């Protein structure tokens, strides 16, 4: 919480918002941050970065021949903050890490940096298939956090007095970083509903190749399925949690609002520009960049943006660029943070690639056009989930995204931090 970190916000600063071609982002890699391991069986996967008021909670899964989040036997909770090393950048400084102690049962885990304090928003099983062979009933939640100093403590959250806006089976944490709104923390969800009580409307808008054997209302009523267990539907939703002094809780799980509904996938709340930022990944048929400000709270309401421009790799009918209504699952994790509200241009990490995941580009974008890009590695680099979030250092905004990258295939993956400036001309 330096006088050189600043929430990005405010009177717009003075930096490029237009075409640019080879941009100097003054890019530059953080080793320092992230552990390292000799194993080479141990991945390092699905890395979370959320940053706020100076500090930041890093959060990454571990686990053995496996990079899937529930296979982890070990998941990291790392606190930071960041700090003037006087080089002219930001500096990522560690001041704790641990463990979750329930590692072994973790299924789902969302950061959220809070008041100086990390906090880690947990979804633990026993059943690796529980979104599909059970119920929330039968799982539990959690809230670990720890500033550094302290002891990290992790309580369970009493989810048996929770209210719901739906008739729900079962939910997951499921993102890359969460918001505290004054004494409330909201989490980005994922829902199990098991019959369909949804409504799409944008998905039936669409006139274009659509196969036989199926109407439009029906493919669209069926994108919503889990492609694991065809009886469930998957609904993206938050989770808001109102807590005094880490002791009552009151606990409410709502929907998202069914304007524009896409397969319940993992994104992210995050405060920018003074507003608040919803991003959703781009698991189906709808294969451009989701996201918008929050408009509505009761029911959750992001005012989507339109996009033509940015998107995401995957293999199967629904690759890049690809917006007819389909059933589909797949695609990465790729999300967003604004600069400037008035010229409406945000920064991703997105893969420049069709079908791969691989070629990790630093894009800036208004809702039309790309404004301008470098590619992070000259050498081709295979990567999938990228988080970006962006600051004020010293005046002048600056960004810190992490990377979910495999280097040399198969051999010890580990996630790469990287820090970069947002250029002050064109
Ligand atoms: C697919 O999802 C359905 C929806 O919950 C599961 O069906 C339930 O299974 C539980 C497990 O014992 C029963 O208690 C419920 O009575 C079932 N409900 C219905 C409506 O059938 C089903 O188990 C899932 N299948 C797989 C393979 O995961
Ligand atoms: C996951 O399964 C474990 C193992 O069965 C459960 O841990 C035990 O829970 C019982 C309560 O029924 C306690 O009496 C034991 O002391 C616990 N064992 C240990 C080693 O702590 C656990 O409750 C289950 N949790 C979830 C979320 O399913
Ligand atoms: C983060 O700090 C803010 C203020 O610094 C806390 O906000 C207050 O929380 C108490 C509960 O202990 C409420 O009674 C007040 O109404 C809140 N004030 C405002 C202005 O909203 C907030 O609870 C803190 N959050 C955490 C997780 O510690
Ligand atoms: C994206 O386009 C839609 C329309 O295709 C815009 O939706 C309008 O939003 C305004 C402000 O919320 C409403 O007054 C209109 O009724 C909406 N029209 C609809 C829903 O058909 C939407 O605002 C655009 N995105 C952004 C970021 O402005
Ligand atoms: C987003 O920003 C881009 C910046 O390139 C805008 O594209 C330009 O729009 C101006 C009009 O002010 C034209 O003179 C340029 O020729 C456009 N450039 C290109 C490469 O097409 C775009 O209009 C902006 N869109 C929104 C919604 O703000
Ligand atoms: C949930 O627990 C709280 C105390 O922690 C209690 O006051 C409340 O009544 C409980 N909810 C239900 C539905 O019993
Ligand atoms: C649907 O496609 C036709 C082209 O066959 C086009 O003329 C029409 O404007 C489109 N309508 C919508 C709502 O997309
Ligand atoms: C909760 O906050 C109060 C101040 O409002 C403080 O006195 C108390 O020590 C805190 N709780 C714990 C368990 O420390």
């Amino acid at each position: 919480s330096t006088n050189a970190y600043a929430e990005l916000a405010g009177p717009p600063k003075i930096f490029c918002k237009s075409v640019s071609k080879d941009p100097d982002f003054r890019l530059k890699q953080i080793d320092y941050v992230i552990p390292v391991q000799q194993d080479r069986s141990i991945c390092m996967n699905n890395p979370l970065l959320d940053i706020s008021d100076g500090f930041f909670t890093y959060i990454h899964y571990e686990g053995i021949n496996s990079c899937k989040k529930s296979d982890s036997f070990k998941v990291l909770l790392s606190h930071g903050e960041i700090v003037d090393r006087g080089d002219y950048r930001p500096s990522l400084y560690l001041l704790s890490s641990h463990y979750h102690p329930y590692s072994m049962q973790v299924i789902n885990c969302v950061p959220v940096t809070c008041n100086q304090s990390s906090f880690v928003f947990c979804h633990i099983s026993n059943n690796t298939k529980t979104l599909d062979n059970s119920d929330y009933s039968s799982d539990e939640y959690y809230i670990t956090y720890f500033n550094g100093i302290d002891r990290p403590k992790t309580k369970k959250i009493p989810i048996n007095n929770m209210t719901a806006d739906n008739r729900y089976i079962h939910f997951t944490f499921s993102g890359g970083g969460g918001v505290c709104l004054g004494e409330e923390f909201i989490i980005p969800v994922t829902t199990v509903i098991n019959t369909d009580v949804f409504t799409h409307d944008y998905c039936e808008s669409f006139n274009c190749s659509v196969q036989t054997g199926k109407s439009l209302k029906e493919i669209c009523s069926e994108s919503l399925r889990s492609p694991t267990n065809s009886s469930r539907y998957n609904l993206n939703g938050i989770m808001i949690i109102s807590q005094n002094n880490m002791t009552d809780f009151k606990i409410q799980l709502n929907g998202i609002t069914y304007n524009k509904l896409s397969f319940g996938s993992p994104g992210r709340l995050s405060k920018t520009l003074g507003q608040v930022l919803y991003y959703q990944s781009s698991m189906s048929w709808d294969t451009y960049l989701k996201a918008g400000f929050v408009e509505k709270w009761k029911p959750f309401t992001p005012n989507w943006m339109n996009n033509t421009v940015i998107s995401r790799p995957n293999q199967g009918n629904c690759p890049r660029y690809h917006k007819c209504p389909e059933i589909c699952y797949g695609g990465t994790y790729n999300d967003i943070a604004p600069l400037d509200l008035g010229k409406d241009m945000y920064v991703s990490v997105i893969l420049d690639s069709d079908q791969l995941a691989e070629n990790p580009e630093i894009t800036v974008f208004n809702s039309t056009t790309i404004l301008y890009k470098e590619r992070v590695s000259k050498d081709e680099l295979n990567t999938r989930s990228t988080t970006t979030s962006c600051f004020l250092f010293l005046d002048e905004p600056w960004c810190i995204s992490v990377l979910e990258t495999n280097r040399f295939n198969g051999k010890s993956i580990r996630p790469e931090i990287y820090s970069y400036k947002i250029p002050k001309y064109c």
